[PDB]
């Protein structure tokens, strides 16, 4: 998903994913406690400063390749060769900031589980599940994809107090893996023959670029509210890991 706006969700799909998330933390009255959504809050400079640097830096962004932002769950690699991919890079900055955080280091903590949960919210977008880089075919579908989910993203808010609580086990990479495993599955809801067709149509045609949109507008309803849920939950479970239970 988008990160292009440091503290602002217009542009950035990613802390959008990460405010809805703890939205759902905050409706939900009978098993989160409070004090964990003010945290973030409190901390709330450090933890967008990690959400947007891992599209923005090194090491986070692999010299602008973003191969550790993509993980196919099926053969467990990012699309480089022999690159690091998103479920060990997201439990590896899931980790440290849980150290972090014990160690009473808030600014270190949150920063480093902003990052987390980048990565956690990548695999839940069907390309980078299925290694479907901006120079895959067709090339520029990727960018221009989530650059529209910005433009509609606001419509499909999770409203209720239902995260995925205790979704998978203790283990981050075991959430990392299983979101990355649903998106997958998703993923001809958004790149198809049909879609792909259309896209180069858009070229020259606003009736075929309006057409792809209309086409993957329901799978990403359905990619982002999964995305929120999954995500509460994982915060959730960081803050039970480490936050002295
Ligand atoms: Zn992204
Ligand atoms: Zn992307
Ligand atoms: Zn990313």
């Amino acid at each position: 998903w988008s990160a292009q706006d440091k503290h602002k969700e217009g542009v950035n799909s990613h802390l959008w994913i990460v405010n809805r998330a703890i939205d759902i933390m905050s409706r939900n009255t009978t098993l989160v406690k409070q004090d964990r959504v003010a945290q973030l809050n409190e901390w709330r400079t450090e933890l967008e400063n990690g959400i947007y640097a891992a599209d923005y830096e090194n090491p986070y962004y692999d010299n602008s390749t973003f191969a550790s932002h993509f993980y196919d769950p099926d053969n467990g690699k990012t699309y480089i060769p022999f690159a690091k991919q998103a479920k060990e890079t997201g439990a590896k900055y899931f980790k440290l900031a849980g150290e972090s955080y014990k160690n009473k280091d808030m600014k270190q903590a949150f920063f480093y589980l902003g990052l987390s949960l980048h990565y956690l919210g990548d695999v839940n977008q069907p390309m980078h599940a299925a290694n479907f880089t901006n120079l895959s075919y067709p090339q520029g579908f990727h960018s221009k994809y989530e650059n529209f989910v910005d433009t509609i993203k606001d419509n499909y808010k999770v409203t209720d107090g239902n995260g995925y609580w205790n979704w998978k086990g203790t283990n981050p990479e075991e959430w990392i893996h299983g979101a990355a495993v649903v998106a997958k599955q998703d993923y001809s809801g958004i790149v198809n023959d049909n879609t792909k067709d259309w896209f180069v149509k858009a070229a020259v045609s606003q009736e075929y670029a309006d057409k792809w949109r209309a086409e993957v507008t329901p799978m990403t309803g359905k990619r982002l509210m999964d995305a929120q849920r999954v995500t509460a939950g994982y915060i959730q479970l960081w803050f039970d890991t480490y936050g002295d239970r």
